[PDB]
């Protein structure tokens, strides 16, 4: 069986003083299509493969291609994936919950380098022999993630730096905890990164959270992001403040709102301020199909 | 929801004295697949996105890729589209009705340069930051089209030439009228083009029409195309004559026929003669799926 | 109507002493998706077109694109195809039946050069104007195949070498016979190749066969492959020995097994030895969807 799903999004993206001769505001858009092939068996083992075709405004050649494949096998809550896998640091819960706006961005997200599912081809040839193995296990409330990525599997191992990551999250109705650790993240020796986050659903409508990161070899240093959101019916308000160790850096912050127009149609906007005082704003829609 | 539709066509394409060392007759074919994602809402607003994958004989690398995305929002007969949009000059009725043969060609089509939906990627990088906005409105019988195309939206506007076009067509059971105007067509300063056409369904089986064009900065100058067609059951006969202002140019003309083999299967052929006395002929099939 | 089908496969691929600085064992995988558009008519003539998107580990740019189109028309058991066609030498029965392992490989396959359906684009530009015509006819038990491939249809014919091939196979419940002949195979002048094969289903569970090849201008010279397989329920055991004329060459051989895990899920493995004493082994799964 083969199924297609995806989303489209478009709106205005503003970055103050974007560049000399450049327009500060542009119409940023993305079309994403996922192609998923699945083979179910009566033994209870499911096999699957997926390909992604994603286009973003500004893409080279004004064209769209597929990325590298991901394959998996699931059985009893355990899933083993091979190829262009999802990594533990990128998969844990809470880590991206400060994001806002129609482009789901946040200066409060981790400021480190690490491997993650690649949505597109890479013209540089860097990903040509990139191959990962991932294992996930959902043990009611608790989720375990494990990933190993070999940036070039054809070359003798001792010559390449592989990334290994572990992550776990747990949640009940009002408290959520998450942690992750990755060594040689992004295939960079000694770029060991860590994450610890907690959230409290202090209501049926609101949640506040705190994420802490060890950004490894990043110039940002350690980071702390405090975020929260509150739902007033169909509209959700979001905000966050983030601080990094980098000497002289500013406190990043953002405020935004989401509006659930209909099932699968979300209108969002935000105004944010970065660590180097960058001012960014956006307003657009995302529709799922 | 995601739906796929498209067509395939193949046949013989002949151009007399095509070139030294070249074959005059080749097997020309095209495969077109449209991928459309739609999100309907109970509020009556529909959202959609589309991608096209088209291959034509002779395409570089013997491969097929997708083009740049188009997004739209429809509500009450009004549709607003963004990205790789359909333009007013290319969308009005009547303007392409002289076309014949399985490749739907005609020297009687406008001999000017203007932007239109891009079916494929562009290796030159010219379309990388190309973005348009289009608005259409169907007011029973009357159709309004509006388009604005910015060839490079990231660059300061005063530095780039944007194309703006307006078009309208109206029709009852036997008369049709259409007009269009585009300034800086194709992003070429002062390349202002215009179209005025009328058709008369002098029967249930036949129609004759007259299209007039102001080809802007084209060497063709003004143009007049007289065309007509008549249906004898499943077979339709077509013909046209076209004249351009260019000094020394010949009168272009063509004769062809269509045969509706079955629903979605059309066999067509034509023999045409161009403004520079080019002789072209074709015979093939188009099947829709 | 448009339908998608395909398969995914992954496993371990081992080649002893693969290269200096290289890993002998890698995780080799492939994702194949076929897009087929069909137009059925009440006259009993079916039209179709197909595109393939295939990705294999190691592919350049870590991306996936479509290949060149194939079109066809079927009526009363006769099918005429145009474009990226399947060729007679590659389509006859028996010729690939010695293949084993999850990657369906065999040193016993013909060691010659010939054209065949192209699953992917070609960055070299060699396939840009490649066009073939194929005709097949199924006359109960007997299958006829005919193919003509013009490597560059735009260039004067006398300047290019076209490939022409004929093939036929016949089978009843226990005996199968197949033969094929192709002149200027692969567009190489005088590279005339031939195949003759026979198989005997000496049981409901086992079959033994013998394939003989004239490899044309290949250094292999004539070749003989003796193969057989036997099914013990869900597991099938396979083996083959192959000999080529090339002076000093070793006898190639392989042993492998298939395990039908469920409908559409096959686990396979093999250990093989080549003509130059290459030792290869593999173990993986193929799942169809
Ligand atoms: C300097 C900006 C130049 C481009 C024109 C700006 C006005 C564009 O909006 C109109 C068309 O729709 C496309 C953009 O999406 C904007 C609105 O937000 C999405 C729906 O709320
Ligand atoms: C195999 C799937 C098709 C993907 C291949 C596209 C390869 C294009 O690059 C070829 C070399 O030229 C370099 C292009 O510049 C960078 C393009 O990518 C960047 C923006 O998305
Ligand atoms: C010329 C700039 C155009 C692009 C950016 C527009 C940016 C402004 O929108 C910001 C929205 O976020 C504001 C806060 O939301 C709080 C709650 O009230 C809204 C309830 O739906
Ligand atoms: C100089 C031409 C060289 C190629 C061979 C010419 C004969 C080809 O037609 C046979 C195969 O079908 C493919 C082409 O479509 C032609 C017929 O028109 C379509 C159906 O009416
Ligand atoms: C990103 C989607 C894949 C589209 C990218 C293909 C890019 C190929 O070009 C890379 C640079 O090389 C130049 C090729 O020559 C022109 C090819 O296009 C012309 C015929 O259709
Ligand atoms: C060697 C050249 C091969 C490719 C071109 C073939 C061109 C000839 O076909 C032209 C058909 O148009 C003729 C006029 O149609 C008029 C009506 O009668 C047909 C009714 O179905
Ligand atoms: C030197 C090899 C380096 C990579 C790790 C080897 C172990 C890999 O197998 C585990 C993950 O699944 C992916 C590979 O498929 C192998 C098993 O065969 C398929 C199912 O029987
Ligand atoms: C038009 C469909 C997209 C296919 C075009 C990809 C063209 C990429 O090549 C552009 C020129 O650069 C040469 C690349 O090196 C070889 C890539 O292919 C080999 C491995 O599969
Ligand atoms: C380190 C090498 C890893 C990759 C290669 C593994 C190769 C070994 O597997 C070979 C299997 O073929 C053996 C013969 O099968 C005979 C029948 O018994 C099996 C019944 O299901």
């Amino acid at each position: 069986e083969i199924s297609l799903n995806g989303y489209g999004r478009f709106g205005l993206q503003y970055v103050e003083d974007r560049g000399v001769g450049l327009e500060d505001t542009i119409i940023s858009s993305r079309l994403r299509i996922n192609i998923v092939g699945t083979t179910e068996t009566d033994q209870g083992v499911t096999f699957g493969a997926k390909l992604r075709m994603q286009w973003d405004d500004g893409d080279a050649f004004a064209g769209t291609a597929g990325n590298a494949a991901q394959f998996w096998t699931s059985y009893n809550g355990v899933t083993v994936s091979v190829g262009n896998v999802d990594t533990a640091f990128d998969s844990v819960a809470l880590t991206y919950d400060s994001e806002m706006g129609y482009e789901a961005s946040s200066f409060g997200d981790a400021q480190s380098s690490f491997f993650a599912y690649n949505s597109k081809y890479d013209a540089s040839g860097a990903l040509d022999n990139y191959n990962g193995i991932a294992v996930t296990y959902s043990i009611s409330g608790v989720n375990l993630y494990l990933s190993y990525v070999d940036p070039d599997q054809t070359v003798d191992s001792s010559l390449v730096t592989e990334e290994f990551g572990i992550a776990a999250d747990w949640s009940n109705d009002m408290i959520s905890l998450a942690a992750a650790y990755t060594t040689d993240a992004g295939g960079i020796v000694d770029n060991d990164i860590a994450f610890v986050g907690a959230a409290y659903k202090f209501n049926d409508a609101g949640t506040v959270g705190l994420n802490w990161y060890d950004n490894g070899l990043s110039t940002a240093g350690d980071q702390v992001t405090l975020y929260g959101n509150y739902a007033f019916g169909a509209t959700t308000v979001r905000a966050y403040v983030s601080d990094i160790d980098r000497a002289g850096a500013d406190t990043a912050y953002g405020i935004g709102a989401d509006y659930q127009f209909a099932e699968g149609v979300k209108v969002s906007g935000s105004v944010q301020s970065g660590f180097a005082n960058e001012t960014v704003a956006d307003v657009g829609v995302r529709f799922d199909f």
